[PDB]
Order: C-alpha cells, then sequence, then structure tokens
C-alpha cells in the first residue's frame, strides 16, 4: 500500500553552483529504501541554494540534485522566530512534498 | 514565496462500520483548525473494518458523516509491544494531504 517510511535528516554540502557546494550548509530530509538514500528535501538559512551534494555510503561516488525555488518559512527559536528556506528536490510529486511538509512540521517549531 | 505551515491535530473521535454503528471514541482523527471549522484528513483505529467517522457539529445543529478510503495497515513500536494499527484517508483525499499524514505519522511514530 502506501506504507509510512521513516523521514530522517542529516546535515549536507548545497551550493548555489555543483562545484560551489563546499561544506555542510543546509539540512536534508531523506528517504532509505533498497540500496541509496532519497532526498526529498533541503532546509538551510541560505535562500539562493540551486544544488545539494550526497556521498554516498559506499564511496563509488557522490550524487547532486536541483533544487526547486525555496519556500520561504519561520520557525520558533528561543533567540527569537527564524527564517528558513524549504527546497523541494526539482521533480519532486505531491504526495513526497506532503511527507516533507508532515515530517517538517515534527522535526521544527514551525511559526 | 511564503510557505503554508500547518500542524496536524489530533482528537478522539467515533467511527463504525455503518453510520448508526459510529457511538464510542474508536478512533483518532487527523484534522486541521482552518479560518473556521475542523477539516479531517485522516484517522487512526485499532480497529480494520471502519468505514464512517461521525463529529457531531459544533454548532449544535447536527451529526458530520465522513467516508473512509481502504484502511492502511502498519505496526507501531509501543512500550506495550507491537501494535498494529489501521490508517483512514478521508475519502477522496488529495496527494499533497495524504502525504501530510503520512509524514507526521512517520516522523513522530516508531515503525516495525
Amino acid at each position: 500500500e502506501l506504507s509510512p517510511v521513516a523521514l530522517r535528516q542529516m546535515s549536507c554540502a548545497a551550493g548555489t553552483t555543483q562545484t560551489a557546494c563546499t561544506d555542510d550548509n543546509a539540512l536534508a530530509y531523506y528517504n532509505t529504501t533498497k540500496g541509496g538514500r532519497f532526498v526529498l528535501a533541503l532546509l538551510s538559512d541560505l535562500q539562493d541554494l540551486k544544488w545539494a551534494r550526497f556521498p554516498k555510503s559506499d564511496g563509488t561516488g557522490t550524487i547532486y540534485t536541483e533544487l526547486e525555488p525555496p519556500c520561504r518559512f519561520v520557525t520558533d527559536t528561543p533567540k527569537g522566530p527564524k527564517v528558513k528556506y524549504l527546497y523541494f528536490i526539482k521533480g519532486l510529486n505531491n504526495l513526497n512534498r506532503g511527507m516533507v511538509l508532515g515530517s517538517l512540521a515534527a522535526t521544527v517549531r514551525l511559526q
């Protein structure tokens, strides 16, 4: 059926270009199925990101994914509201967009 | 531009195999608090044969019955041990809202 699979988070590199992916500057929401991680969305403080870099665990190589235009949103932080940017993977369907938003509501102090 | 952020609220509710069979709180409803009215997305229940959910109207006028999709079965890890649960989407729920419920569940519950 549509059995729910756990959405996990991990830090990851992202940048304006693929070469620009420098050091961990974002947080990736991903799925773990079969052999490999399925990244659904990026979470970051930066608003001009276009790419995300992911090294597979086996070290065979690294994966670059195009990012959609970011969805700006606000989180509640002890030091006051903070503005974050939510990047869906390019071409992400609405079902997986929903799962991201559902997981984001649970792992982040929204509004 | 700005993203629409909604928190999935949960509330105990009545359910049954028929509209008349809806009496006690047999399930918990995932809903959204909108400007006015509660928008129910899905039902979570120990029972696997549910078809309707009942919500007495806030205005006191009557009761609302929303029909259920076929249940999705899954196992949660609880202190009492693994518990078989059944997830019912509201009849006709779009894919975004379905993902919202599926994303909230897997982010807040341990699955087997």
